[PDB]
């Protein structure tokens, strides 16, 4: 609905990221949300983004 981007979690215990403006790539936040969920960085290989509406996985 409001403009943005949005990460979503599925634990409902951590805040959604926002941002409002800049340049960025996928893993950078990537590694910005595997902080958040307090992943160690030997398991953070397996993780990715995904889009629901269109069914596509981002590139690295």
């Amino acid at each position: 609905p409001e403009p943005g981007v949005e990460v979503t979690f599925y634990l409902l215990d951590r805040e959604p990221l926002r941002l409002g403006s800049g340049e960025y790539t996928a893993e950078e936040l990537c590694i910005r949300a595997a902080q958040e969920c307090s992943i160690s960085p030997l398991c953070h290989n397996l993780f990715a983004l995904y889009d629901e509406s269109t069914k596509l996985w981002y590139a690295p």
